[PDB]
């Protein structure tokens, strides 16, 4: 079942990674090295709180963090790291 949203709770701080590399490189690069579709981004927003969240969907499935970010580039990087973490992958950390 690809079914429904995974979720884990999760932030990017580019403190994590090397210099340039970015969670969203490293699960876009992922998808190609497997040959799937790129990865396919959505935003969620709560205007009043000025949050936002994103959902990507990647081989079908859809991941989001249970975490919400202060912009949509912080809440992708977010999903990204949810998408990878859950599977097991390599983010690209330090």
């Amino acid at each position: 079942d690809t079914s429904g949203v995974i979720k884990m709770a999760v932030k990017f701080d580019r403190r994590a990674y090397p210099a340039q590399i970015t969670p969203k490189m490293c699960l876009l690069e992922w998808c190609r090295r497997e040959k799937l579709a790129q990865p396919v981004y959505e935003t969620v927003q709560r205007p009043l709180d000025r949050l936002f969240s994103s959902i990507v969907t990647v081989a079908e499935q859809k991941y989001q963090s249970t975490l919400w970010d202060k912009s949509k580039k912080l809440a992708e990087q977010a999903a990204a790291i949810v998408c990878l973490r859950s599977q097991g992958l390599p983010e690209g950390r330090l």
